[PDB]
């Protein structure tokens, strides 16, 4: 099965998942300089007042917090999409040091770890339709780097001991994921996939440019994590981050300058 290891990582994928090596996969490399401010693109409206989370849950590669998607509760619109996105989870990607961990980049810098909150587009009327759908699915992305401690993420860490192994899961209501969010919406924007398996290609990426504080100790949770199942030998959850990947014929475009 897939990973995240030498014999099952990033490297490994294209051979059960071919698109792996297509036209459009993400994560991507944002050169700053060659992103082209758009004056056409709108702020971004993100909309979460009235997110309602469930869940939080280790899936065996990273950890995710679940939302209700069965209405429109919370929902991304604005910038570059037409229409409404619902939201539906949240997780992250996050390294074993602090210089890396990323799954997009800056010009070549890599972050401590990458937050991502999925939206699916709510005219295919479930998800599993939308990422049939070129346009199926908005992913928000925030850069987390090392420094103070960020205060609306502490929920999520303190939990994170009650789902330490894959299939784990436990209740996480009453969480507002508006404190994960930096002060700035300025983004850049391009069309991408989904950057674990099935690689899927029906990802509109928006990418925050200000990325958020998180203290040394936050992340040092999310490495306490495990890949592995209870009962099984400790592989802990670290490194689960794609790399960049070709930009091929995609323009990155910016929100901002
Ligand atoms: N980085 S990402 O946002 O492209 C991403 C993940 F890394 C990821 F691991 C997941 S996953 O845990 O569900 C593993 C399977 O790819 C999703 N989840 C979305 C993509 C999965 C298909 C259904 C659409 C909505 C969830 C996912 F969207
Ligand atoms: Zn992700």
């Amino acid at each position: 099965h897939w990973g995240y290891g030498k014999h099952n990582g990033p490297e490994h994928w294209h051979k059960d998942f071919p698109i792996a090596k297509g036209e459009r996969q993400s994560p991507v490399d944002i050169d700053t300089h060659t992103a082209k401010y758009d004056p056409s693109l709108k702020p971004l409206s993100v909309s979460y007042d009235q997110a309602t989370s469930l869940r939080i849950l280790n899936t065996g590669y990273l950890f995710q917090v679940e939302f209700d998607d069965s209405q429109d509760k919370a929902v991304l619109k604005g910038g570059p999409l037409d229409g409404t996105y619902r939201l539906k989870q949240f997780h992250f990607h996050w390294g074993s040091l602090d210089g890396q961990g990323s799954e997009h980049t800056v010009d070549k810098k890599k972050y401590a770890a990458e937050l991502h909150l999925v939206h699916w587009n709510t005219k295919y009327g479930d998800y599993g339709k939308a990422v049939q759908q070129p346009d199926g699915l908005a992913v928000l992305g925030i850069f987390l780097k090392v420094g103070s401690a960020k205060p609306g993420l502490q929920k999520v860490v303190d939990v994170l001991d009650s789902i330490k192994t894959k299939g784990k899961s436990a209740d996480f209501t009453n969480f507002d994921p508006r404190g994960l969010l930096p002060e700035s919406l300025d983004y850049w924007t391009y069309p991408g996939s989904l950057t674990t398996p099935p690689l899927t290609e029906c990802v509109t990426w928006i990418v925050l440019k200000e990325p958020i504080s998180v203290s040394s100790e936050q992340v040092l949770k999310f490495r306490k994590l495990n890949f592995n199942g209870e009962g099984e030998p400790e592989e802990l959850m670290v490194d689960n981050w794609r790399p960049a990947q070709p930009l091929k014929n995609r323009q990155i475009k910016a929100s901002f300058k």
